[PDB]
């Protein structure tokens, strides 16, 4: 089973996004550099389809001299809903892109993505513990999960996270329009210990490791 | 009492330097980037006078967009042996340089470094690391990055002042004839630390550890 790092981008008041939208922007320079370093140290970067649709991300490493360390990308996409116009699918020849779906997605979206250069990854029931067993059989030693609320909650609830890194924006979103990861603080309290805390308000970061 | 990260660059046979020259250079791109991000995350980067003399370092952050986050540099230098020709001293306008002293060093070298732009940091001798960190916390320092040669690396580890240990490992061998090791390093890791992450790729290898408590 690969080492699993979950990286979360939160607002100052602990929200993982605005209702109906994508991820919280992290803008401090130390946090942005560390963010790209995590990608270079990972074998795989994993996100959910909900994040892919809302943010249209690329998930490559952009530190000068480290672009060749851009990891394999995995999208958890039960319905093979990934747009062929996405930045992800359109960079599939220049960086690996694996789309995880089970024996349920229609062959026409299965065939269109494969012809565009995506590898289609077979999964059970979506079963996170033996997706990580499957990912490990294919040579992966470390997975970086860049979650929205869905992937973050599911990985934590199933207790599959080894290290947790939380970047906190200085800006407040508000409970009226914010989405939180529910159970985040109780999981940290129950299962994690703090390792380092960066206290600059424009560049705030907290790192945790799972309890011994 | 601030958080202390000890960063060691070792050869394949575990030497932190060689007796006649400079330290083990890190060459992998991920390891280089991470080394400079540790500097950016630190309030203070601390080294010993022996490393300063052997390597003539600069100790700034050379990541583009982070150079303004080069930390204050601290050199443990009981005899004020740091040359005014050092790249460190000659860099004093562009990055803070504090030279740590005993209560005893002649006032003549205090003034010369002062004129070159260095702050002189008064410390307690026997040079007391626990008291230096309390003094540093008293000045608002939240985190210290120690880039030790064998001297300070052994001293911070022996007095149990290291919370996190980061070891970059070169694939090259230095040899027992000229190699200097951190004495007691492997027993300290077995006794007080757990592995946290490891990058095994041979041209960019790293292991990180955290103290058990």
């Amino acid at each position: 089973r690969p080492e699993v790092i979950l990286k979360l981008a939160l607002s100052a008041d602990g929200m993982i996004g605005r209702k109906g939208a994508g991820q919280v922007a992290i803008t401090g320079p130390v946090s942005r550099a560390q963010s790209h370093i995590l990608r270079a140290q990972a074998d795989i970067i994993l996100i959910g389809i909900e994040t892919a649709l809302a943010d249209d991300p690329v998930l490559n490493c952009r530190l000068p001299g480290l672009e060749q360390r851009s990891p394999v990308r995995v999208v958890l996409d039960g319905g093979l809903r990934l747009p062929l116009s996405s930045r992800l699918v359109r960079s599939a020849d220049t960086q690996p892109l694996w789309v995880a779906c089970g024996e349920e997605a229609p062959d026409e979206r299965r065939a269109a993505l494969g012809a565009a250069g995506c590898r289609i990854l077979a999964t059970e029931t979506i079963a996170l513990p033996e997706l990580l067993d499957d990912l490990a059989a294919q040579g992966i030693a470390s997975v970086l999960v860049e979650g929205g609320a869905g992937v973050a909650k599911s990985f934590l609830d199933e207790k599959l996270v080894d290290r947790l890194i939380i970047f906190r924006s200085p800006l407040v979103i508000g409970a009226a329009d914010g989405v939180a990861v529910e159970g985040l603080e109780t999981h940290i309290a129950s299962e994690f210990k703090i390792l380092r805390r960066m206290r600059y308000a424009d560049d705030a970061c907290a790192e945790y490791v799972r309890n011994t």
